[PDB]
């Protein structure tokens, strides 16, 4: 594969270089009507030459392996806030540890979040748990993000559960809460005790709550019973430009 | 170190067959009267010539590379057994994943108790949670062990809180806490929303929580304060042979 990486390494450079990254659009909805929307997830995809499309989780590992994550992101944001003129609906957007830990990634997003003010209340960016930022350096986030008049979400959220207590400090728009703490929740209703302890803990401190990745209509409709916030997943058609 | 393994090797080996294994016992207490002991955890120590003790964390290790974990467990088991027919406290000892994945071990482990039925009451088996069965397995374990008479519990708890729920099935006599999530709670509330949650969850179910690793006056305040059963931890003198 010596090669491999050759062909997907001059691939995605040019697509960063190029702007050959498409944008797409995930809808995010009420639980307790999935015909009333929260806001738009946003998703990168590539175009091969037939027009399918190309998703992250086959182009994302190349990314990382070349070291490239942050220069995505950072094409993202700019081409989305272009993109929110053209309307008034709320957004969320993607961002990664690679872009954390880079102090210069960060101060570019800073300088451009800076020129688009205007567009604060409508975009909400979220960071995984997986991956993420030590304590000290989160809180300095959400305060720069803060003064900007930016949001800041959760997401994969469930693992570091341990963590909850200092979600407060912070002032998170939401926490989205992995899919797999709720996937056949409908028949294993071991798992739901764990998400009422989250709703217990979230609604404590006024966080609510996002159900990732729903399947299904039974995993919705106990979603919708325990009475989360809102609801995402593949349940909703497939993301799309935007339409 | 080619010969460092021969070293340590030649010397557990010697050890497992010979009994060269000392009874050590940390009380664990009540959060509310720390004079009252619920139990007294099991640790195994080895002495030097000098008669200077040699804690787990310097040898199990070489067990581990070695796969005799299971081999000392039952040199344990059996030797514990023995010395609880001299008193009547509760005990509580350890058991090691190494003995669940092998069939052959567990059935001996039952054979075992079958030979010592009467002291099922005093006689509870931890497991820690970081190495733990697949759901299927474990309710099987508990159910061999409520047939035989004897009472199982999780360690090391906290990090796969997410599970909580199948616990209800189950039956464990108690749960320990990972110290990790009681650390400096004294100067860092941001840790007890997460015991919380697990109080309201164990309560839920009525399986008592005990406290791991105390090793202040102050951790302990706040786990009297917030109501926890039980506490252990180097903040109670060392573990000692049977006083």
């Amino acid at each position: 594969s010596n090669a491999d990486h050759h062909a997907w390494h001059r691939l995605l450079d040019r697509a960063l270089s190029e702007q050959h990254f498409q944008l797409y659009f995930q809808p995010v909805v009420a639980a307790r009507d999935t015909h009333l929307v929260l806001h738009y997830k946003v998703l990168s995809r590539l175009l091969d030459e037939q027009g399918q499309t190309i998703p992250a989780g086959r182009f994302l590992p190349w990314l990382e392996r070349f070291g490239w994550t942050s220069r995505l992101d950072l094409l993202m944001l700019e081409q989305v806030l272009r993109q929110m003129a053209s309307h008034e609906d709320c957004l969320a957007l993607n961002l990664s540890a690679a872009t954390l830990a880079d102090p210069h990634a960060l101060n570019r997003v800073f300088e451009i979040l800076r020129q688009h003010s205007d567009l604060g209340p409508r975009l909400t960016l979220e960071i995984g748990e997986e991956q993420l930022p030590e304590q000290a350096m989160l809180e300095q986030l959400t305060r720069r993000l803060r003064e900007l008049g930016f949001s800041l979400s959760l997401q994969r959220f469930g693992g570091r559960f341990s963590m909850i207590g200092n979600l407060a400090r912070l002032g998170l728009a939401y926490l989205k809460i992995d899919g797999s703490y709720i996937r056949d929740i409908d028949q294993e209703s071991d798992k739901r005790l764990f998400i009422e302890a989250i709703q217990r803990a979230a609604h404590s401190i006024d966080l609510p709550l996002i159900a990732e990745r729903v399947e299904t209509e039974g995993e919705l409709q106990v979603i919708r019973e325990m009475g989360l916030y809102g609801v995402q997943g593949q349940l909703f058609g497939e993301p799309a430009p935007w339409g």
